[PDB]
């Protein structure tokens, strides 16, 4: 029912979701007051993305698309964004995921089960125009990170599972975008026609669905999207920017069989550049971050459908107890912002690091 044409961000307005709202109002807000307090409101109004990282997760998928739909009765003209995240033997390149799911454990098939019941949310929310990033952290691994066991164990699986779930969700009033990793990962020269062989082979082989827009990139990451001097961590990749990436993978797509993708990317913790990395591959919680440019489809540049919040600021990215199940070291490292809770809960003194240094600024 909310068919489009081209741009899937065109026509439409993100919608803010309950979910990060109540995070903010609840969890933020009542820590700060004055300038800040009232600044920090207005952060919850930039819609973001809602990740479907846990099967119990998905309740709130219908919920969110609900209160979209009674939205949309009153002059409501709001779309749904939504991350697919749950492959088993998820992030199969960090030495302990918090994925739920396990190949070896009938993975696969809970897998399927679990893009059943979002593809039944999704029919039965046809009205509602719903946006799509399609698992973060799992293709990227496929061109890199193949030396690793796990990952070369894996590679079946994510791609059979990620057939299932672009088929199975290639619905008129979707739009799909594969995350597509970042600059650093496989913008870097010698990663980006192995990357386009991939993506396009996944494309193709999955009949070219309508819905499959194109990728998403720079989801949970830093990167700029057009900074103008390449920071100290890039050094050795011309591709430094999101910008610079979109326009150098974008040819390679066409030219194995994917003509006509587009991109979104990731610009929610972007807004201060240089960040605090050491090293572009510290991904967690890292410091020296600040809000960024907001979601819209006026880029000035066609390959971008639209600039995203994806990652949203404030929800941590991993905690830096040690002693907890999963921990990390990257998220103990000089340039991660600590003491962190557990991935996906509640970070305040990120939240604050991130109003404080937006741009556009909130204050
Ligand atoms: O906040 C939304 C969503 O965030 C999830 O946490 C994210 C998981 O992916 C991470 O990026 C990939 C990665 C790199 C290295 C090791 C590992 I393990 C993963 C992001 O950095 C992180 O923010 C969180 O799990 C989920 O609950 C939450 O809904
Ligand atoms: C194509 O789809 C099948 C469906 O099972 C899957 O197993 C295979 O890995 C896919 N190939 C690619 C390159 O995505
Ligand atoms: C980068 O993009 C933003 C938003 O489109 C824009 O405001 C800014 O002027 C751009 N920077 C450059 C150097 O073009
Ligand atoms: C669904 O219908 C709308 C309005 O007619 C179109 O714009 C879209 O292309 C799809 O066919
Ligand atoms: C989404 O947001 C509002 C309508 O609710 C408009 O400003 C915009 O054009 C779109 O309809
Ligand atoms: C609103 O929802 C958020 C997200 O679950 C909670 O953190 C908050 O306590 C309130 O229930
Ligand atoms: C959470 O609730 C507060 C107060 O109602 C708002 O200001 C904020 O924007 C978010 O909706
Ligand atoms: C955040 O969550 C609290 C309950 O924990 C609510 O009272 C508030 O309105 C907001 O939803
Ligand atoms: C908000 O942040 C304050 C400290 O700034 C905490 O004391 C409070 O519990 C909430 O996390
Ligand atoms: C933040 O600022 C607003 C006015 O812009 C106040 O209404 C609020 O109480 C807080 O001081
Ligand atoms: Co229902």
């Amino acid at each position: 029912t909310a068919t489009y044409s081209g741009n899937p961000f065109v026509g439409v307005t993100p919608w803010a979701n309950a979910y990060y709202a109540s995070e903010v109002s609840s969890l933020a807000i009542p820590s700060l007051t004055g300038a800040m307090a009232t600044a920090a409101a207005a952060v919850a109004k930039v819609p973001s993305f809602m990740w479907l990282d846990t099967l119990d997760k998905t309740p709130l998928m219908e919920q969110t698309l609900a209160d979209i739909r009674t939205a949309n009765k009153n002059g409501g003209n709001y779309a749904g964004q939504f991350v697919v995240y749950d492959l088993p033997d998820r992030d199969c390149a960090a030495l302990a995921s918090n994925g739920e799911y396990s190949i070896a454990d009938g993975g696969v098939a809970k897998y399927k089960n679990y893009i059943d019941t979002i593809r039944q949310i999704v029919v039965e929310y046809s009205d509602i125009r719903t946006l799509l990033v399609i698992e973060p952290d799992s293709l990227a691994n496929l061109v890199t990170n193949l030396g690793t066991p796990k990952c070369a164990n894996a590679q079946s699986a994510y791609l059979e599972c990620i057939n299932y779930a672009v088929t199975q969700l290639n619905l008129p009033n979707v739009a799909m975008y594969l995350d597509a990793g970042h600059a650093g990962w496989l913008g870097w020269p010698a990663n980006q026609d192995p990357a386009a062989q991939l993506f396009a082979n996944v494309y193709k082989n999955a009949s070219s669905p309508r819905a499959l827009r194109g990728l998403a990139t720079n989801v949970a990451n830093y990167n700029g999207w057009n900074i103008t001097s390449p920071p100290s961590y890039t050094q050795g990749n011309a591709v430094y920017n999101e910008k610079l990436y979109i326009h150098a993978i974008g040819p390679l797509l066409a030219n194995h069989g994917w003509s006509n993708a587009f991109f979104i990317t990731d610009q929610g913790r972007s807004g201060k550049q240089p960040t605090g990395q050491q090293q572009w591959g510290d991904w967690c919680n890292v410091i020296g971050t600040g809000f960024g440019i907001r979601p819209s489809a006026n880029t000035g540049d066609s390959l971008l459908d639209s600039f995203v919040w994806v990652k949203p600021g404030g929800e941590c990215d991993g905690t830096s107890d040690s002693s907890a199940p999963r921990f990390d070291s990257h998220c103990a490292l000089p340039d991660a912002l600590q003491p962190a809770p557990q991935a996906g809960a509640w970070f305040q003194a990120y939240f604050v690091q991130l109003l404080t240094n937006a741009n556009p600024s909130f204050l």
